[PDB]
């Protein structure tokens, strides 16, 4: 006898496991056994994932409902993984999402000077120089810092909270709250605090003192700032970091937009729909019963979208696993999910990688793996795939 199929299939970013495309052609929509015991629908097709990030029938919020079968534990509060739910509720989604957009003055300056300073220090170390602690990721804690309007020099201890708020458990986490309960009261002092008149966090603590939203809650405004912090830094520098991943194994590619950089959004899009940095499907709870492919879901089932299942579909993307600049659906991926949760982050997401790339070719033409590529360490029992260093030589 063999078990029921396990998820996830591997904590390897750097290729896809020649299962999912099996699965995706024999059945794809099919049950499977997450890490909390709990059986699921595995989504794995282009279509059949679109129909259900559009459906709001399969429901993100019914996820955290007491007694439903769990992907992972929850890390954060119930009532949080409907965020942004509860930040539309309050009348607040036009103005969260108009403080982070790329487009705010002197903000992409602000990340080319930030990623040249980084480039400019690992230069000066010399060889080896690991991408993901020193580049990636300070990169994206500034760039979050900047975008919320909090100093600078809080960045890393808000960063330190990451490996475990972002964890993928099959239980709940003590260290987790914790780390919440402090980032929460540092979000709160934020919004108390005179000097914060800028950013997302400028903004919310102008609002916060404006009669036309005087019942919205305290709890709410200090949660937006942990939620937007961490899940932006997170998924920014995760991107980042596995994105240059491909890029390194591609000299080729590295050399064409090397040469020719108005070439770079193209390609972070392309790397963007490669990209392996989620890793497990996206969840959904069923709240009817709804046919999927071959399928009946039924109520209070667990549903998990896979985006590679959809990114790497060659009946949508054809010759999937080539990064093709001159594509004509080149936008069409899953990387930001789809519907009523797609990403509000996603212009701030791909200028950071296009900024990042851009600085990287310019100051490391030679860049590469400093180690054999089966020698990075692959984070486990996480919500992302990255790996631990990433050590590059020029
Ligand atoms: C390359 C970078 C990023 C990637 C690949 C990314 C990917 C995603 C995906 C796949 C979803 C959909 C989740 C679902 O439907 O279950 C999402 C939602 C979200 N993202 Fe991003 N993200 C990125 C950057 C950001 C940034 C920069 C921020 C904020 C500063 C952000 C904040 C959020 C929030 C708050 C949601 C939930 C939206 C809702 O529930 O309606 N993300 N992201
Ligand atoms: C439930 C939830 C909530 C916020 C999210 C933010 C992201 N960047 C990605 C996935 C997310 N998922
Ligand atoms: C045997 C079985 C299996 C899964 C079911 C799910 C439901 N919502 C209702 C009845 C069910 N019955």
């Amino acid at each position: 006898a063999t078990v029921l199929l396990e998820v996830p299939f591997s904590a390897r970013g750097d290729r896809i496991p020649d299962a999912v495309a099996e699965l995706r052609t024999r059945e794809p929509i099919r049950k499977v056994r997450t890490i909390t015991g709990a059986e699921a629908w595995l989504v794995s097709s282009y279509a059949l994932c679109t129909q259900v990030l559009e459906d709001r029938r399969f429901s993100m919020k019914e996820t955290a409902a007491a007694g439903a079968p769990r992907l992972n534990a929850l890390t954060v509060p119930p009532e949080v993984v409907n965020n942004m739910g509860n930040i539309a509720d309050a009348g607040l989604r036009k103005a969260v999402m108009k403080a982070i957009t790329p487009k705010a003055p002197g903000l992409e300056q602000f990340l080319r000077d930030t990623a040249n300073s980084l480039l400019d220090n690992l230069i000066t170390e010399g060889a080896p120089a690991d991408l993901r602690n020193d580049f990636a990721d300070p990169l994206a804690t500034a760039l979050h810092c900047k975008v919320l309007g909090i100093p600078q020099e809080d960045g890393p201890k808000l960063f330190r909270s990451l490996s475990i708020a972002f964890m993928s458990s099959a239980d709940p986490i003590p260290a987790a709250k914790i780390n919440w309960d402090r980032d929460i009261e540092y979000m709160a002092g934020i919004l108390e605090n005179p000097n914060i008149t800028t950013g997302l966090m400028g903004e919310l603590s102008r609002l916060r003192k404006d009669p036309a939203y005087s019942h919205v809650s305290d709890e709410l405004f200090a949660t937006i700032g942990v939620t937007f912090f961490g899940a932006g830094v997170i998924s920014t520098g995760s991107f980042l970091t596995t994105a240059l991943i491909s890029l390194i194994q591609r000299p080729q590619l590295r050399n064409l937009l090397h040469e020719k950089p108005e070439l770079i959004p193209a390609g972070v899009e392309e790397l963007l729909r490669i990209n392996l940095s989620f890793a497990d499907g996206l969840p959904r709870l069923a709240t009817a019963d709804i046919q999927v492919g071959d399928v009946l879901v039924r109520k209070g089932e667990l549903v998990l979208v896979l985006l590679e299942g959809a990114n790497f579909d060659p009946e949508h993307f054809p010759n999937p696993g080539s990064i093709e600049l001159d594509r004509p659906n080149p936008t069409s991926h899953l990387a930001f999910g789809r519907g009523q949760h797609f990403c509000p982050g996603s212009a701030l997401g791909r200028r950071h990688a296009q900024i990042g790339i851009e600085a990287l070719l310019k100051k490391m033409p030679g860049v590469d793996l400093a180690v054999p590529i089966d020698q990075l360490v692959w984070r486990t029992r996480f919500q992302r795939r990255i790996p631990e260093r990433l050590p590059v030589l020029w």
